[PDB]
């Protein structure tokens, strides 16, 4: 059997932490990951200034799908950014089509109402991003600090980067390889 | 009063989750971070092939000192390499002699030993770097997810960063901002 691929879109702002941590996790489970810029190859400038080189541009990665997974990190502008493209867009509403695995972290679901991905399902997202994702009460809310309903799996911030991560490794690979790779990390 | 400045060294084969959290965490505090590559002004490509920009070579970063903490990621092969740099070894020294904060992180610590800095306190480290750290007997071992004696801070793993990098801001910038700059996380 083939590994797992996930597609994690790399936007100028978003959050390092929600970037670096689920690459990290997903390569530990020994799936495939390409870190794909948004804008192009170009090195990417995260909310806190860590710079990071992407695998591919958007444009190169998003004709060598599918994906099992599509991973949409937060940080407010990051998931701006997000959510104005129109390639982004496609991406998701094909995912969705094929019924293919959508996770987003903290800001990262916002993109989600702004692509019209997902409606009515429960999603958490961080407290502080609560009332753009709620807008128009498409989804219900969770408080919850990683929720899946279905297809979309939502969580809330840096901090729950690893249950997060975890929870994509079990809906790929199962239960038993998050378990095994969850041990080495000493989470609490 | 001036803000804080923290060197972080970067080496090939870092833990990149040791890497960019506490480089985050203490930009969220308000300390200014300066992400120097050992090797170099290159990218650096770290344990599980995130490619990290740094800010500046260690061979520049290391005029512009002091600093008021020298942290070290962990990761197997970023901490042989720490091990085994004349330069690594001559800012600690430096910054041991100064009475200046030295924190390590999972394989991290290692390079302590080989750099022979603050023999005699007690440490964590991964669970896997236990006997690497301990070989002579020159440190004391502690299992706590973060070990601060006096000016050596060290702590476990990827699970532990959070608590590794607050402990950090702690140190330098006190106990309330450390509580500020956490409650926005979403820690469990």
């Amino acid at each position: 059997m083939a590994s797992k691929r996930a597609l994690v879109i790399l936007a100028k702002g978003a959050e390092e932490m929600e970037t670096v941590t689920p690459v990290d996790v997903m390569r530990r489970a020994g799936i495939k990951v390409t870190v794909a810029g948004l804008a192009g190859k170009d090195p990417v400038q995260c909310s806190r200034d860590v710079v990071i080189c992407p695998d591919a541009s958007l444009e190169d990665a998003k004709k060598e799908g599918p994906y099992d997974v599509v991973v949409l990190p937060g940080g407010n502008l990051g998931a701006q950014n997000l959510s104005e493209s129109a390639a982004v867009k496609e991406i998701l509403k094909e995912q969705e089509n094929r019924k293919g695995l959508i996770a987003a972290i903290c800001a990262g679901p916002t993109a989600l109402l702004a692509h019209e991905i997902g409606f009515g399902s429960k999603v958490t997202t961080h407290p502080l991003a609560k009332d753009k994702m709620m807008n128009g009460g498409h989804y219900t809310y969770s408080e919850n600090r990683v929720e899946k309903d279905g297809l979309i799996l939502t969580s809330r911030g840096p901090g729950t980067s690893f249950e997060f991560a975890l929870a994509i490794v079990e809906a790929l690979n199962g239960k038993e390889v998050a378990a095994q790779v969850k041990a080495p990390l000493v989470l609490k």
